[PDB]
C-alpha cells in the first residue's frame, strides 16, 4: 500500500485526525503512551501534555476505574473491547467507547487506538 | 500549539488515523477533494483510488443523492451537519454521520471531515 495515495500525506492526514468530530486517541507500547490525541479529545480532558507519556503516568487516580486492565487485555490478546456508559470522575459522566488492535506488518500489535463517545445526557436522563 | 506535542508526530497520527475503528474522511476545497481516508472508509467504499481528487469525479452517480449539497452547506457555511440512515446503492445501506468544518487559523473554511457510521442493521430490522 503507498501510504501517501491511500491513506493520505501525513501531515494532511494529521490536521483532519484533529478536526475529526469525535473523541479520538491512540497509544502505543505495553505502558499505553500516546501518541495521538485530537481536539475533541483535549477537550474531554483538558489536564493535559500527554503525547509521549504512560496513560498511567499521566492519569494517576484512574487505576481503580480499571480502564487499564481493558486496555492491557486488548493490546496483549488483541480482542477488541467495546464498553456503554462507563462513569468517570469531575474536576460524573458516561462514554461509549470502542478500543481495537493496531498491528504491524508482521502480525505483532504495537498499540490500540479508541473512539470514545460522550454519553451522559442519556444516562443523567434518568430522571 | 506544537502540534507534534499537543496531537502527535505527523506519521504517527496518520497510522492512529488509518486504524481508527470508525469511517473517517477528510475533503478540502470547493470540490471535496479526498485528503485523508482510513481503512474503515476503504472498506465501506472499496471502489478506490481516492486521495487527491474530487468527491464528485471519484463519485458520479451520487449527484442525485445530494450528499453533495450537504457537503457544499456544511464548507459554505461552516454549519455542521448531522443525518441520520441516510439509504445509500450496492454493488440498500444506511449512514449517521456528522459533517463539520475546518478552520484556517485566519477563521477561513479549507475543507470539511466527517465521521460515518453504518446503521443498515437498526433499519433492515423493520422486519
Amino acid at each position: 500500500m503507498d501510504w501517501d495515495k491511500t491513506v493520505g500525506a501525513a501531515e494532511d492526514v494529521r490536521r483532519i485526525f484533529e478536526h475529526i468530530p469525535a473523541i479520538l486517541v491512540g497509544l502505543e507500547g505495553p505502558d499505553h503512551r500516546f501518541v495521538a490525541v485530537n481536539a475533541a479529545y483535549r477537550g474531554f480532558s483538558p489536564l493535559l501534555d500527554t503525547v509521549g507519556q504512560p496513560a498511567r503516568e499521566v492519569y494517576p487516580e484512574l487505576e481503580g476505574q480499571q480502564i487499564y486492565e481493558m486496555l492491557d487485555r486488548v493490546y496483549q490478546t488483541g480482542e477488541p473491547q467495546s464498553g456503554s456508559e462507563w462513569r468517570l470522575q469531575t474536576d460524573e459522566r458516561y462514554f461509549d467507547f470502542v478500543v481495537t488492535p493496531r498491528r504491524r506488518a508482521d502480525g505483532s500489535i504495537e498499540g490500540v487506538q479508541l473512539i470514545v463517545d460522550d454519553v451522559t445526557s442519556r444516562v443523567r436522563a434518568r430522571q
